[PDB]
């Protein structure tokens, strides 16, 4: 499958953070949209989600634009969404957290659910953390638990915004190598990150992004090699 957003733009009191940006990301490969804090990734997230109003563009699947879709038409349409926020209840276990999110598996039975909820444990390597709240599980476990919860509705895209925040060093393996699982699943992954070096790796290629524009793409090679990429960390 095929996911892309084309000429993106959006402006908070006619400053514009996001111009022109257009992307795609295809089912069984990881695609970063690198930058800055402040250079517009997470806006451009919002837009491909439905939480912010675009004030130009188009998102698309396949032959199917789907711009007009409310955000739940959107992700039954198949877009997860991890946000750089933390999301985790951190009042509820980690199984009531997973619970939580796959009682919109309509498609599945009660007790289906829970064996769905008992997969994705052992799947993100937190089976251990069954009955463990929210609020006392490190920065690397939320996030696993968090991405867990995004996989519930069983989407075919998943916009990761910057998942690799507040994870210790140690964690950060563990949360790659997971994301590199998903592409392999056959999930189209797009990630963010402002530290490029680290995220760069993981990627089969990146946009990178300033100030609002998109100023190249490229494989991690390529990028590291750009003038136009060099350009801004001068
Ligand atoms: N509701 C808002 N009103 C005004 N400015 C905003 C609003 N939301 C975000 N911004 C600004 O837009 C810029 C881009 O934000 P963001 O997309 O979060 O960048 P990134 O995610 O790459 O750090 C930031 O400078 C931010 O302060
Ligand atoms: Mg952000």
């Amino acid at each position: 499958a095929t996911l892309t957003a084309k000429n993106l733009a959006k402006a908070y009191k006619g400053r514009r953070v996001v111009e022109d940006v257009s992307l795609t990301v295809n089912s069984g490969e990881i695609v970063g949209l690198l930058g800055p804090n402040g250079a517009g990734k997470t806006t451009t997230f919002y837009m491909v989600v439905g939480i912010v109003p675009r004030d130009a563009g188009n998102i698309i699947i396949d032959d199917d634009d789907i711009s007009l879709l409310p955000l739940h038409a959107r992700a039954r349409r198949g877009i997860g969404y991890l946000p750089q926020e933390a999301s985790i209840f951190r009042r509820l276990s980690v199984y009531d957290n997973l619970m939580a999110v796959l009682q919109i598996r309509d498609d599945l039975s009660a007790e289906q659910r829970e064996d769905r909820a008992n997969e994705l444990m052992e799947e993100f390597h937190i089976e251990h953390l069954r009955d463990s709240m929210g609020q006392s599980l490190s920065g690397g476990e939320r996030r696993r638990v968090e991405i867990a919860r995004a996989l519930a509705a069983n989407p075919k895209f998943i916009l990761l915004d910057e998942p690799f925040a507040g994870v210790d060093p140690i964690s950060v393996i563990d949360i790659k190598r997971i994301i590199e699982h998903l592409r392999d699943s056959g999930l189209g992954v797009l990630i963010t990150d402002h530290n490029v070096r680290e995220t760069l790796a993981v990627c089969e290629r990146a946009y990178i992004v300033s100030q609002g524009h998109l100023i190249a793409h490229g494989t991690p090679t390529e990028i590291l090699q750009d003038e136009h990429v060099k350009r801004v960390y001068l």
